[PDB]
């Protein structure tokens, strides 16, 4: 229903006129962030030990209710290159890395554009960044921390963009640089959730802790937290199939003692936070949505004198449904 | 070599300084070294900066602890008693809560086990104010941290847990700010017990000082788990555990035998490094017997 009232408003032509907000992954290196985006978009993007995303993606995902075939393209520079298998992501997404960034660690601000069209991808953008580093190493330059922040600003400092803070549930909450950042740029937190990862790596004894920061004990988020696993590194090694892995986070949190409870809170998992976030976005679509009347209602009352026409034909069938879907939503939308 | 030291000591100062982040071990390290109590933890344990001044004894065979701040110079009667009183005296002096301060406590402690040596124990970096501290707490934490390790005769100890990448810790960058060179620096990792599996490889590299190059290189340790704190466990048995947790780790087991693991392997390590300075910095203390000289000169003078 409402996971397809987007789509209706698709139909209506007002997700060019207006389109809700993108959401980017900032934290530390290495602290699971492309492994969320990943989990949520279940699209390949490079996930792993040491640096691995090393210039900006966004991810721009497009259900299909219709055609319900794969599509895939990846964009940068000169290159607008097709990508014909969604086996082939993480290796052209590595591709336009060492393309653009250099091909060794260091990084760039060069955008990447993944635009994925599919059945089973939600409607959603997401943006993977680079991790904060502190300290240049290999090959990189002094700077480097600060020109990743640089770039990780000019992203998050924009309206649009939820912020999604990534921490791991074993390093103290309080170093986290990350939070220090998004309060610069959203002193209210009305685009911002804490997402806790690697709870399964937590030390035995400190379980309580980590349960409070969840329950928004020690940093405040107007938002709140949530918390999940993923694939740890061996686990990708092995190449686990996702739903497999989106299987484990379950039994993980279910028959985990401390952190039961954070699940039957609906403050763990992924689900969850796919669902909470629906909401967040579902939030700012209700919020622009007065705005757009004249061109909803213009734009449906356009549609029904085009299928009037069309009236007792099969063909209208689809269509003559679509239109129905829509106009009981408008209906009771607006009567909101 | 031990030795050294000693004749050092019977002149009557190189002392130890613990960066890192919070909750990174570094009290931990610091107790592992002295056989110590202090506060170690979840969360933020260390609330303002400690000396330890450690001084053998093969003479008394008497345990004798002392604490000293502000007005006060507690005298303690009991090894038992020592993590209760630095609580007490942080309680005291940086006000119960979470928030912090620059005054220092001092620890004296003289006794048979314990090396002759010099130990700072300092709040561990935060970048975020939570509770009861004010915004600019992570900066006024650094300035406390930078006001030790500036010193040139402050080893800047740099503490790092094995579960984070390398290139997150604020304290290198720190470090070399205040020793380019890197002739008072040493890396440390903790917390070998857990990292992910899939990812030991990459550890082992970063001390053989693979991924960020130290000088001085690196050590790796293994402390109590917050569980074996509230097990009271006895620290020799902690010392066995490591033993057994490097000799029979696969990836580790290497760093071991390389002197590269162990805190047995760090303490010498360390006793090395500090002979160095030592001998390093004996000149302007020459140039204070000068002072003493002329002094006593007025002795001679009397008569
Ligand atoms: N045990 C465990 N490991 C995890 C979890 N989430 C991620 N990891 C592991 O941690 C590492 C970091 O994940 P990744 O998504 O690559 O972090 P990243 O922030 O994207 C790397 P960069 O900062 O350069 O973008 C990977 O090795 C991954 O397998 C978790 O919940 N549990
Ligand atoms: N699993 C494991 N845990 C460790 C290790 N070293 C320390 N810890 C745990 O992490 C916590 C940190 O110890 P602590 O000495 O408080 O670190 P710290 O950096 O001094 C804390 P602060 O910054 O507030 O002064 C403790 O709960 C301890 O049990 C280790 O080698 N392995
Ligand atoms: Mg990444
Ligand atoms: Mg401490």
């Amino acid at each position: 229903p409402c996971i397809d009232l987007i789509d209706s408003l698709r139909a209506l032509g007002v997700e060019q006129d207006l389109a809700l907000p993108a959401i980017a992954v900032i934290g530390d290196q290495s602290s699971g962030k492309s492994s969320v985006l990943e989990a949520l978009s279940g699209v390949a993007l490079p996930r792993g030990s040491g640096i691995v995303t090393r210039c900006p993606l966004v991810l721009k995902l497009k259900k299909l209710v219709n055609e319900d075939k794969w599509r895939g393209k990846v964009s940068y520079q000169d290159y607008e290159i097709e990508i014909s298998d969604a086996s082939e992501v993480e290796k052209e997404i590595n591709k336009a890395q060492n393309a653009i960034a250099g091909e060794g660690m260091g990084i760039s601000h060069e955008l990447i554009t993944l635009e994925i069209s599919s059945r089973d991808v939600p409607d959603l953008t997401l943006i993977d960044l680079p991790g904060i580093t502190r300290v240049a190493v290999g090959n990189q330059p002094a700077d480097i921390g600060y020109k990743i922040k640089t770039l990780i600003k000019k992203y998050i400092q924009r309206q649009e963009t939820i912020s999604l803070v990534v921490v791991p549930s074993n390093v103290d909450i309080a170093t986290t640089e990350a939070l220090s950042m998004a309060q610069e740029v959203d002193p209210e937190g009305d685009r911002t959730i804490g997402i806790l990862t690697k709870p399964d790596l937590v030390d035995k004894g400190t379980e309580d802790k980590v349960v409070d920061v969840v329950r928004n004990l020690v940093f405040h988020l107007k938002k709140g937290y949530m918390i999940v696993k993923c694939r740890g590194q061996q686990e990708i090694q092995d190449q686990l199939s996702l739903s497999e892995a989106l299987q484990r986070e379950k039994i993980f949190f279910e028959n985990h003692p401390y952190f039961r409870d954070l699940l039957e809170e609906g403050k763990a998992t992924v689900p969850s936070l796919a669902e909470k976030l629906t909401s967040e976005l579902i939030t700012h679509i209700s919020k622009s949505l007065p705005l757009l009347e004249n061109q909803i209602k213009e734009t449906h009352q356009r549609i029904t004198e085009e299928l009037q026409k069309y009236g007792g034909d099969p063909k209208a069938k689809f269509l003559k449904e679509r239109l129905a879907r829509l106009t009981q939503a408008r209906r009771r939308l607006a009567q909101f």
